[PDB]
């Protein structure tokens, strides 16, 4: 997998 | 998506 | 769930 959703969540939550 | 699992993991792992 | 993918992404991105 590409970590796409992980990165989206990281950007939104800032943690 | 809702980042539900991401948040669960973040809370457990504390990082 | 096991947070396996979350942990992989965390290790790669280092955040």
């Amino acid at each position: 997998n590409e970590c796409q959703n992980y990165k989206r969540c990281l950007e939104i939550l800032e943690q």
